[PDB]
């Protein structure tokens, strides 16, 4: 049975496709090349960084993106198409596609107990648990939404001060308080802002931000949170994140234990 005939069919493909040449930072701020397709996932980039590089079996490596102009940062999800995200860049962009790895990606999954029983304390969990939990969450009929809440600050409106809300996390999205919705998910990524005590007066450097992928400027749609410490940061960014991607994010996961 000659199944030769389905590779030859593959390369038919990776011929007919737009070919974008884009630049990757690389842990130590050197930089290279290298062609991707406008159908290729963050997953299939990052397959052929790991090709071409030495390169190192790992669970955490990433591609990242910094939009440079706002002190921000968001690790891309590996069912992510690379290009449609890569054209909300500004012409003159100063924005940077880092190829690193990245202990937050897969936290969750490793330690699925401290993030997904809706406790601030860490706890161990055995490793047949911490499957069966993982399994339980992601795998029903629809995502368990794990119960985060707390206090957060909540940056004004284009002024550098803060204000302090009781916020809750839901499958609709985030509301404070009964309740009130602050944010929908369907439409915006969750970053990383980066010292922000400094840049928006911030009373902490533990800050996560809300913005459509789309803005790359200064602008008032940009929701700011300040978490009093990295723990509740961790808790809030993973739980935003399982209640936008739901168990597109497991099979992520799946898929990156696959390569280790």
């Amino acid at each position: 049975k000659a199944e030769k005939i389905r590779v030859a069919l593959e390369k038919i493909k990776e011929a007919q496709v737009k070919k974008l040449v884009i630049r990757v930072h690389m842990s130590d701020d050197s930089s290279k090349t290298m062609m991707v397709d406008e159908r290729q996932t963050v997953r299939q980039v990052l397959d052929n960084l790991m090709d071409k590089s030495h390169c190192g079996y790992s669970l955490d490596w990433s591609l990242v993106e910094t939009v440079s102009e706002l002190q921000m940062e968001r690790i891309f999800e590996d069912h992510e198409n690379l290009v449609e995200n890569l054209l909300n860049w500004t012409r003159d962009s100063q924005n940077k596609l880092i190829f690193m790895e990245r202990i937050e990606k897969y936290a969750l999954f490793k330690n699925p107990q401290n993030y997904l029983l809706g406790k601030k304390e860490t706890a161990e969990m055995a490793d047949r648990n911490k499957e069966v939990l993982l399994e339980e969450c992601f795998c029903g009929s629809s995502v368990t939404v794990p119960e985060i809440e707390g206090v957060l600050w909540l940056k004004d409106d284009g002024k550098k001060s803060w204000k302090k809300r009781y916020f809750l996390l839901r499958a609709s999205g985030i509301y404070y308080v009964d309740l009130v919705c602050f944010l929908q998910l369907d439409h915006v990524n969750v970053y990383y802002g980066q010292d922000y005590r400094n840049k928006y007066k911030a009373p902490t450097d533990y800050c996560l931000v809300l913005k459509h992928p789309q803005i790359q400027k200064k602008s008032q749609y940009i929701k700011y949170l300040c978490c009093d410490d990295v723990r509740t940061l961790h808790q809030w960014v993973n739980g935003i994140r399982i209640a936008k991607y739901g168990k597109q994010l497991y099979m992520n996961y799946q898929e990156a234990l696959k390569r280790t």
